């Protein structure tokens, strides 16, 4: 319910996805 | 209200900004 | 909240992968 | 939530390491 925590959550998922794609 | 969780949220957003700027 | 919990697990995985990537 | 707290600690470490790796 903290918009900062929910947003950082979504963004942290986004970040790891981008890292894996660049690693593959 | 947990400063640890709030700070890591802020930091995780900054980290993705830095990652994308290195990518761009 | 399962999104926060999911991001938590994912962030832990990310640092492990990044560390191994530089190891 | 100890999981979210653990992942908060790790996320802060992660960026510390990432910046030092670039310096
Ligand atoms: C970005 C990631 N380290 C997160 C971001 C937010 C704060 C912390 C838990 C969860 C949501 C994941 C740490
Ligand atoms: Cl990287």
């Amino acid at each position: 319910s903290d918009p900062l925590v929910v947003a950082a959550s979504i963004i942290g998922i986004l970040h790891l996805i981008l890292w894996i794609l660049d690693r593959l």
